[PDB]
């Protein structure tokens, strides 16, 4: 069951370019739906899902498949959101750029990284008291971290 709400909340919080785990659940000739979140289905459209030319989509992905997949456009109105496996595998880097995997809040519009609430940089430490909020922090991160593991297995495949 699809709502608009929880569709907009998905792209108030998943910014375009970001690189998202996602489950293959039904191939159609023209591509691949890939469910992202709970509610939060998006195709992969056949031209998106590899670098070499596919006639089908199963020559690349199967239902049930693990796939690393960008968020490349969101269509709120008609309730698309549009992915992209090749691109997510165009972007991968053996280095981690936690922006791409969840972390897209930590960085200013010129790109410079911004330190989470209760952190202090110039002394390099969380700070007594906000001991909930690095564990929230913490928590991201890691699955940030994991999302590229994730897409690192999938680069290594």
């Amino acid at each position: 069951n699809l709502y608009f709400q929880h569709m907009r909340h998905f792209a108030r919080t998943h910014a375009i370019g970001q690189i998202v785990a996602g489950k293959v659940t039904k191939l159609v000739p023209f591509g691949a739906f890939v469910r992202v979140e709970e509610g939060i289905e998006g195709l992969v459209h056949i031209s998106e899902l590899a670098e070499r030319h596919v006639e089908v989509p199963d020559q690349v992905v199967a239902v049930g498949d693990d796939a690393m997949v960008k968020v490349i456009d969101i269509d709120l109105e008609r309730r698309r959101i549009s992915l992209s496996l090749k691109q997510a595998n165009e972007d991968y880097t053996e280095e981690f750029d936690p922006a791409k995997y969840g972390m897209a809040d930590s960085y200013d519009e010129q790109g410079n990284y911004i330190f989470p609430e209760g952190f202090d940089a110039e002394t390099n430490e969380w700070l007594e008291g906000f001991e909930k909020q690095r564990a929230e922090w913490e928590a991201r991160y890691a699955e940030a971290e994991r999302r590229h593991k994730m897409h690192t297995a999938q680069m290594e495949k």
